[PDB]
DNA sequence: AGGTAGATCCGGAC
DNA sequence: GTCCGGATCTAC
């Protein structure tokens, strides 16, 4: 899931799991927990504590326990259910926090790629995976300025840039190349080269790329399509080591 | 020093 | 057999 999916789950998983008590924890794929390394110790620290909230950094959920906080990346393909622990659980699930009430939350990915890292709650945000992540980026941490410092410094694309989750926090590679086709940018472009102007226009695009979809697709997956602004088909290649989508025409 | 590329994890699709 | 996302860890 993307960040505006990420989202959409925080606010709807809440109201389904808050003051629930855990009273047990089943791990069927021990290599998703990353903290504590030991599984079975993830599994023990968690039993008897309730979930008080839930919040979002980038794509990462943070699930508030009484001591602990439990931070999820869900990757691509992850999802989160709450179900009757009395009915068969769904194929490729590989984590199961067991509640006193006789429901659960349950995690599944058929591609077994997620993470789960338990810490004190006031040790999470210094240590991985949420230690150096950058500003949210409907948040005014992000700026143009931000941006702008971030560009200056380095000799990779600007597609690079976006991508590094130390500039802006789960800015994933769809929502890279909607803004970068937005602002009429190439994603290859050094993002050195980016006038103080293109900065500018690529924060708005960024802003209201991922606003729109946290409250369709212009070049992303559409290539050899034409595009919807100047008929041009779109293009692919690779540029930092990711599937690339532009409009030769509309980007420069 | 520290910026940045490369390796690493996984399995359905090609 | 190779490819590919995200994010972190390793090493140039
Ligand atoms: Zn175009």
């Amino acid at each position: 899931p993307e960040l505006p999916e990420v989202e959409t789950i925080r606010r709807t998983l809440l109201p389904l799991i808050v003051g629930k008590t855990i009273e047990d924890v089943r791990i069927f794929w021990p290599n998703i927990i990353r903290h504590p390394r030991d599984s079975e110790a993830f599994a023990a620290r968690m039993i008897g504590q309730t979930v008080r909230g839930l919040e979002r950094r980038g794509k990462f959920l943070k699930f508030l326990l009484d001591r602990d906080a439990l931070i999820s990346h869900l990757r691509m393909e992850g999802r989160y259910a709450v179900a009757s622990a009395l009915e068969p659980l769904e194929p490729h699930t590989h984590v199961v926090f067991c509640f006193t009430d006789g429901s659960e939350l349950r995690y599944r990915d058929v591609r077994k790629f997620g993470t789960m890292h338990v810490y004190a709650k006031e040790e999470a945000d210094r240590r991985p995976p949420l230690a150096e992540l950058g500003p949210e980026p409907l948040s005014p941490a992000f700026s143009p300025a931000v941006l702008a410092e971030r560009a200056v410094k380095t000799k990779r694309s600007v597609k690079a840039l976006l991508l590094d989750c130390t500039v802006v926090a789960g800015f994933g590679n769809i929502y890279v190349d909607e803004s970068l086709f937005r602002a009429g940018i190439l994603p290859g472009r050094p993002a050195a080269s980016l006038s103080s102007k293109e900065i500018e226009r690529l924060h708005e695009e960024m802003v209201a790329t991922i606003g729109e979809a946290v409250m369709h697709l212009y070049v992303y997956g559409r290539q050899g399509n034409p595009c919807k602004r100047c008929g041009t088909p779109i293009e692919k290649t690779v540029v930092a080591g990711r599937g690339t989508h532009y409009c030769p025409r509309c980007q420069r």
